[PDB]
């Protein structure tokens, strides 16, 4: 229930890149990468932690709901887009930090610690800040275990409530059109090496649903766009999007 | 609180058509139309009321879920996509009416016309056939009106749970990009005079929300694609998507 497409690694190879794309065939219940290994090499989840972060702040009633204002600090930073204010849909959109850090604090370490392993998210390890411990602490998922939990999320089968699955779903949305849905998050680990980039949600189609998870060697923030375009080259070879 | 820009009423003219467009500021709290009288005439709702039809189904129990799925009757129909099993998104997607005239008869004459008080809609008259009356029985329902519905709906204030709200307008997911949501469902009335296309919904910012509602004279369906096309170049003139 696993096959090994070297052919896509020329899509890694044509930008002078390495890294790894994971898809999932819910239909089928089949998975295919270019890379077994590190398709189940675990890494620090950055950005892609604000899913899961979403989720508890959720449903602990941290967020109120998706219309909730999370105010700026005043605290200029130096990502424009970071120094307004957000909601649960722009925060995500936005890959605002330090609206998530918040959420961390106010979550706590016991149920932050606790709500992991309800999800079985990794190596349920948040070793460090409770406010950090996703860019620079001891957490480590894979790509295969982002496409697990992510299977959970999509089907309501987490362990909180059927709306705080919902909305965070809703928050997820990334594109739209005539053809198929996505709802994923980007991810970005720079605090320690290896400095990658992550990619991880899944594609709806009319009559099946492809999850996917992508990281890739991310040595400078100028390659960021290729988490996107490389899973979509992909995504085309397989005839699963035009 | 009103205002009438009759010039953009080229954007009909220039296709040798007629037609409103309503567009509602949700911040600001202002609609724009170029026909003040034709906002306010009433049509049959066609697929547009598989909005409301929806909600009715979802809340009381006729559909559990987006998942469950409405298995063709094997009857050919002349619309190839509708000869396949549906779920309540593609179901929507693809304008599936016996899918739901299905519904509509599960959903009852009684319970259906008290929803359709209960929700404000139109002139609330189901006479007619319980499985056809938004197609051609006596219910009616303006452009205007179509803006106060979707309204409560985007707030989650119609006389429904939430969770059937969500639903609803999670099916209704038309487009999604860097830039803006639409959420949205077309309409197609041919069995009363006079012949239109709906295109109702909003559109979602970052900082604010538009509701938009558009009919237009539709003699053939060689022109279904304006109901769309139209609408967003009024969205772009007045800049509210790039
Ligand atoms: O992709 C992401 O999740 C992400 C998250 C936070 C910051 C960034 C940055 N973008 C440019 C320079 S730092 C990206
Ligand atoms: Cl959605």
């Amino acid at each position: 229930e696993w096959q090994e497409n070297k052919s896509w690694n020329a899509h890694f190879t044509e930008h002078k890149s390495q890294g790894v794309v994971v898809l999932w065939n819910e239909n089928k219940q089949q998975g295919f990468t270019n890379n077994l290994k590190r398709a189940n090499q675990a890494f620090l989840p950055a950005s892609t932690f604000k899913i899961p972060n979403s989720l508890i702040a959720l449903d602990l009633g941290v967020v109120k709901d998706e219309h909730q204002v999370f105010k700026w600090d005043g605290q200029t930073r130096d990502i424009a887009t970071w120094n307004r204010d957000h909601n649960l849909i722009t925060a995500m959109k936005y890959s605002v930090v330090p609206v998530y850090q918040e959420f961390a604090r106010q979550i706590g370490e016991a149920r932050m610690s606790k709500m992991l392993h309800a999800f079985d998210y990794g190596n349920e390890d948040i070793s460090g800040n409770v406010d950090s411990f996703w860019l620079d602490g001891g957490i480590r998922i894979s790509a295969t275990e982002q496409i697990s939990f992510l299977r959970k999320l999509y089907h309501n089968k987490l362990h909180v409530s059927e709306r705080s699955q919902r909305i965070v779903k809703q928050a997820m949305l990334t594109e739209a059109n005539g053809d198929y849905i996505i709802r994923a998050k980007t991810g970005y680990s720079t605090r320690i090496e290896p400095k990658i980039g992550w990619w991880v949600g899944w594609v709806e189609l009319d009559d099946n649903v492809w999850f996917f998870a992508m990281n890739m060697d991310m040595p400078t923030s100028d390659g960021l766009g290729l988490r996107q375009a490389i899973t979509k080259e992909v995504l085309k070879q397989e005839k699963i999007i035009p």
